[PDB]
């Protein structure tokens, strides 16, 4: 069912049980929220959803105890891809009105599982993607994507790339969800937000990809 946002529990980070597992713990990313809500849970392991929250201002979204963090891992082109993603309750963005549900999503392209070398980073702004190829060492933190999260007038918000150091949040995999997790995140109206990482994944990674 759909249930109220602060009513889905953050699903705490698991240990890696396998080598692509612990990559996505590996290659974790760092976000910086400069306006706007905080990531918030959008699924629980019985497979309920967040209602977001009504856009008629980001008060009713700033709890920092809910941060959580998704990811699910594949291959596009011969490269290993492991996107990270973030559910909001809402795009409260710095001008208009915004929507309900938000959803964004970074990928760390790698050369391979084993060498694990970063190729590029991807960020979603709007309908498409920016690209950092090769990726530029002012965003890496080590071998951690810097992101920020941001809404410029008189846009709603965006992902990008940043030098400026973020907060990490618990990581809950694709691979390690409930079956009715997964389920849910397939089926789930988000209106004008859409999971970034379910059935249409593959077409994402196309889409993100640094040709
Ligand atoms: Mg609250
Ligand atoms: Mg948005």
């Amino acid at each position: 069912a759909v249930i109220n946002h602060d009513a889905v529990p953050v699903w705490p980070q698991p240990e890696p049980a396998d080598a692509t597992q612990a990559l996505a713990v590996r290659f974790k990313p760092q976000l910086d929220v400069v306006n706007g809500c905080q990531p918030y849970p959008a699924v629980d392991p019985q497979g309920n959803t967040s209602g977001g929250l009504k856009p008629s201002q980001a008060a009713a979204c700033r709890d920092m105890s809910k941060a959580q963090v998704y990811s699910r891992s594949g291959t596009y082109n011969g490269y290993y891809a492991i996107m990270y993603s973030w559910y909001m309750p809402k795009d409260s963005p710095s001008t208009g009105i915004g929507h309900r549900h938000d959803w964004e999503n970074v990928v760390v392209w790698l050369d391979n599982a084993a060498s694990a070398n970063i190729v590029a980073l991807s960020a979603s702004a709007h309908s498409g993607y920016k690209k950092s190829f090769p990726a530029d060492k002012s965003y890496l933190d080590g071998i951690t994507a810097k992101i920020s999260y941001k809404s410029t007038w008189p846009l709603d918000h965006e992902l990008g790339f940043t030098t400026s150091a973020g907060k990490q949040q618990p990581l809950i995999q694709w691979e390690q969800m409930t079956q009715a997790a997964r389920d849910a995140l397939e089926s789930t109206d988000f209106g004008n937000a859409n999971v970034p990482f379910k059935s249409n994944f593959q077409d994402k990674l196309v889409k993100a990809f640094f040709q």
